[PDB]
């Protein structure tokens, strides 16, 4: 099945804005992780493939996907990175898990749609 670029944005962006809407849980994820700014200099020794909401939003704003699981792939990569780097007890890890709950709720019916 082919997917028109304007169609994905209009049908996938609601799932993305549902993540941005989570405050404060989306705050760690709205911009790429800057290890020097954040005081976590070891981040890239653990996270080899970074991803964040702003990169996803900019991709989606230029239709730079091809089918929904591509977008899913980036969102899950952002989640997996955060669960790998941050400790289970940590605020950012818990924020990530909240976002992941919201995202599964929103993405399951949009995935059934196409
Ligand atoms: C060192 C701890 O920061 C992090 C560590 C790891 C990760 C990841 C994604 O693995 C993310 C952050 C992080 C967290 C927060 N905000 C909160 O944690 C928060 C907000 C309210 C209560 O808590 C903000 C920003 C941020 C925002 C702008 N910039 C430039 N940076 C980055």
């Amino acid at each position: 099945k082919i997917f028109k670029p304007e169609e994905l944005r209009q049908a996938l962006m609601p799932t993305l804005e549902a993540l941005y809407r989570q405050d404060p849980e989306s705050l760690p994820f709205r911009q790429p992780v800057d290890p020097q700014l954040l005081g976590i200099p070891d981040y890239f020794d653990i996270v080899k493939n970074p991803m964040d909401l702003s990169t996803i939003k900019r991709k989606l704003d230029t239709g730079q996907y091809q089918e929904p699981w591509q977008y899913v792939d980036d969102v899950w990569l952002m989640f997996n990175n955060a669960w790998l780097y941050n400790r289970k007890t940590s605020r950012v890890y818990k924020f990530c898990s909240k976002l992941a709950e919201v995202f599964e709720q929103e993405i399951d019916p949009v995935m059934q749609s196409l």
